């Protein structure tokens, strides 16, 4: 349930942690567990898309619902999308279909994520690829997602610091280290979230 963002340089490994908290990287020593060793949803970096509808890429190996699909609609700023699209839903997505933009192909991805109802969430920069009214729409719903989350623990990773008073706490990263986690005033000890 902890609002957790993680920032720091272009390049400073942020993405390749990302990569770390999914597992998809080596780990040389040390012991981890985070309840799932006992005897998940992905927003990457670089969007991509599965070949089908838009509808079946929200979907994603579920039964199909029409008040959460609903709900979903209207929570990941889709209306725009479905407005300009020839036919909907059942507009044909991916390769060889219509080409979606990346902000576009973004929001797919979020309301991906959002429609599975994982425990566990991360977002790799998520509003970067969209304008600043769908940004404002990404935080009054993301935080109604969040809020929407049933204690749900979802990770934030971002390179702005436009909404880092507006997360709970921060987890500040540098060159694939991690420089300090804390409060605003610890941070401002840090001399680096006013900066």
């Amino acid at each position: 349930g902890q609002l957790t963002m993680i920032v720091g340089q272009v390049g400073c490994g942020k993405s390749s942690l990302l990569l770390a908290t999914l597992g998809e990287m080596q780990k040389v020593s040390g012991a981890v567990f985070w309840n799932s060793n006992l005897p998940v949803a992905y927003a990457s970096q670089k969007p991509w898309l599965l070949n089908a509808t838009v509808e079946e890429n929200i979907t994603f190996e579920s039964p199909f619902n029409k008040q959460r699909y609903k709900m979903v609609i209207e929570a990941c700023s889709l209306q725009p999308d479905i407005d300009i699209l020839p036919h909907g839903d059942q507009t044909q997505i991916g390769e060889r279909g219509i080409n979606l933009s990346g902000g576009q192909r973004q929001r797919i991805s979020v309301a991906r994520a959002l429609y599975q109802q994982t425990n566990v969430v991360f977002l790799d920069d998520p509003f970067s690829a969209l304008d600043v009214h769908l940004s404002d729409h990404l935080m009054q719903a993301g935080i109604l997602e969040l809020l929407r989350d049933d204690k749900r623990t979802v990770v934030l990773v971002t390179h702005k610091l436009q909404y880092l008073p507006h997360a709970d706490w921060i987890i500040a990263m540098k060159d694939g280290t991690i420089q300090r986690e804390g409060t605003l005033k610890d941070f401002q000890r840090s001399e680096c979230q006013l900066f």
